[PDB]
């Protein structure tokens, strides 16, 4: 099964997911003097008020923070988009250095680690009809940086230890996610695909200008989780980051000059 390792991580993905070679792969690269400015471009909008969390998995490959999706209730709209996407889950990726850790990477710089918001498009009805269209999802990029703690984050760190392993849950409810964006919404957007296998092209990526700082001690628990279940073979979950792919024929357009 893929993951990250030697045996099974990015380099060997192509074998049973070959889309893993195909013409809209994401992360990429974000060269900010090749981006071109696009004045059509709206702003984006996050509605997060009336967000619903629910629960944090630890799925072997992240800890995805999970929402209540089956109602408009936190909507991101705008920017490139046409149509209102849902909030339904976020997740980090994130290294096992300081200096590495993003997807994305701005100018070949690596971030700490990457949050993605992922969101689907409501005209689709369901998320799993969502991967299979070209517009099905939204996910917005933050990258963070070693620096401040982040206040809004650290009750995502405190309940790591309850779902250390591969396949633990626990309830997460009336988490804010607006406790984790940075000050301004400035972006970049291009065409993608989930980072992950099955590595489905249905992506438009928006990818915050600002990171976010959070401390070392943050990251540091981020590092304590686990890829493997419980009674296994203990591997620390650091690096589940997929490098940079091919940008081929996509132009990335910015919100701002
Ligand atoms: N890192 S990401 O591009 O935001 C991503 C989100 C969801 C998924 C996913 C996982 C299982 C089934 C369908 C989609 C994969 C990657
Ligand atoms: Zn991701």
């Amino acid at each position: 099964h893929w993951g990250y390792g030697k045996h099974n991580g990015p380099e060997h993905w192509h074998k049973d997911f070959p889309i893993a070679k195909g013409e809209r792969q994401s992360p990429v690269d974000i060269d900010t003097h090749t981006a071109k400015y696009d004045p059509s471009l709206k702003p984006l909008s996050v509605s997060y008020d009336q967000a619903t969390s629910l629960r944090i998995l630890n799925n072997g490959h992240a800890f995805n923070v999970e929402f209540d999706d089956s109602q408009d209730k936190a909507v991101l709209k705008g920017g490139p988009l046409d149509g209102t996407y849902r909030l339904i889950q976020f997740h980090f990726h994130w290294g096992s250095l300081d200096g590495q850790g993003s997807e994305h990477t701005v100018d070949k710089k690596k971030y700490a680690a990457e949050l993605h918001l992922v969101h689907w498009n409501t005209k689709y009805g369901d998320f799993g009809k969502a991967v299979q269209q070209p517009d099905g999802l939204a996910v917005l990029g933050i990258f963070l940086k070693v620096g401040s703690a982040k206040p809004g984050l650290q009750k995502v760190v405190d309940v790591l230890d309850s779902i250390k392993t591969k396949g633990k849950s626990a309830d997460f409810t009336n988490f804010d996610p607006r406790g984790l964006l940075p000050e301004s919404l400035d972006y970049w957007t291009y065409p993608g695909s989930l980072t992950t296998p099955p590595l489905l092209e249905c992506v438009t990526w928006i990818v915050l200008k600002e990171p976010i700082s959070v401390s070392s001690e943050q990251v540091l628990k981020f590092r304590k989780l686990n890829f493997n279940g419980e009674g296994e073979p203990e591997e620390l979950m650091v690096d589940n980051w997929r490098p940079a792919q091919p940008l081929k024929n996509r132009q990335i357009k910015a919100s701002f000059k």
